[PDB]
């Protein structure tokens, strides 16, 4: 379904995506979120990094992806005692405050880059488990290389999966977000169904907790046949298709998958560019490359190759003269009056966003289009 013109361009954007991710990978293995964006420079996220790593793993750069997993593993093993102390606190009936939880932003040397009171999130730990397992399976690697870090993440998530936290977008700490729950589920199912991990002490528990997550989403996270943004809401969020592919709450052909893809398309997808959520005012609420890629990935997995391609083409159209993909573009803005103050404060939109490139690689690969 692509002509030679399109193929050449999409192949080039794939090569460039690989190049810009690997060129900016830190010496210690972390993937930065956005090396030139003021507010993000110097920091790594497990969310961004895990999707980036999956794109790189699909592309076939085993070395680069492995260095990312090395980095994350080492960062997590260093938190073994912090996690053990959090668990001991819970066992004494002294539930830790958000301020004591594991961080969202990491520095490249593995320290807290931000204060979790202000940005506590559990999704990234779930994404990392999904990513490392998927990588190891793809390339025939021994997970013992990263196991002790996996153990920290699993223990943490088994204890804290059901806690309110900020969403992927760093908002609404009091709620429980379906794409956060989904990310955790995906990680837990990945480890709980991995034969190499069959003897882990937590093996059965991971699948039981994943089932508990699905119970919670069934009870409070589905309305009118579609997933919703957070438990007890009616609205959708552009992150929700991740709950289908890759995180596996429901198969791609499930009615809830179909209805969720349709609700996201209707409420949030303008001309192929997917918004985060209706109330989004960040940079005026623009169209996010990674979310168009996520929707495209989900459409491909459901057999809607044409829909997947339309989203891939939209993303390619947002590459700048160097091939770099921004976080978002303003062709359609949900709240245009809010944009100028974000631009004043933080500068122009992050570009390249490594996660944008990682998602592009995933969707290109799903469509068989890597060079």
């Amino acid at each position: 379904g692509l002509d030679s013109h399109e193929l050449a361009r999409l192949h080039e954007l794939a090569r460039h995506s690989h190049a810009v991710i690997t060129r900016h990978q830190d010496a210690g293995g972390a993937y930065p979120a956005a090396p030139t964006f003021s507010a993000f420079r110097g920091y790594a996220w497990l969310r961004d990094g895990s999707f980036t790593a999956e794109g790189i793993s699909r592309y076939g750069d085993v070395a680069s992806a492995g260095r990312f997993h090395d980095w994350v593993d080492g960062v997590l093993r260093r938190r073994r005692g912090q996690v053990d102390d959090l668990l001991a606190a819970v066992d004494r009936g002294e539930v830790p405050s958000n301020e004591g939880m594991l961080p969202t932003r990491f520095t490249f040397d593995g320290n807290d880059g931000s204060d979790p009171w202000w940005d506590f999130q559990t999704d990234g730990y779930g994404m990392w488990l999904w990513s490392v397992v998927t990588h190891a399976a793809r390339h025939g690697l021994d997970l013992e290389r990263w196991r002790a870090g996996i153990d920290v993440a699993v223990d943490y998530l088994l204890a804290f999966w059901d806690r309110p936290c900020y969403d992927w977008w760093e908002e609404h700490v009091e709620h429980r977000h379906v794409s956060t729950l989904g990310a955790i589920h995906g990680g837990l199912v990945a480890v709980g169904t991995c034969a190499a991990l069959r003897s882990a002490p937590w093996s059965a528990a991971t699948l039981q907790v994943a089932a508990r997550i699905r119970s919670l989403v069934s009870a409070e996270g589905v309305v009118d046949g579609h997933l919703v943004k957070w438990l007890g809401s009616s609205a959708v969020d552009g992150s929700l298709p991740a709950c289908v592919v890759p995180f596996g709450l429901v198969p791609p052909d499930d009615d809830v998958a179909a209805m969720t893809r349709a609700a996201v398309a209707k409420d949030l997808d303008v001309d192929g560019g997917v918004h985060r959520f209706a109330a989004d005012v960040f940079y005026g609420g623009g169209q996010w490359i990674l979310l168009s890629a996520l929707l495209g990935w989900n459409l491909a997995a459901a057999g809607d190759t044409a829909g997947a391609l339309r989203h891939l083409r939209w993303i390619a159209d947002q590459a700048d003269a160097d091939g770099d993909l921004p976080e978002q573009v303003p062709h359609h803005l949900l709240h245009p009056g809010s944009r100028a103050e974000w631009v004043a404060r933080w500068g122009t939109v992050a570009t390249p966003l490594l996660w944008s490139h990682g998602m592009y690689l995933i969707l290109a690969d799903e469509l068989g289009l890597l060079p």
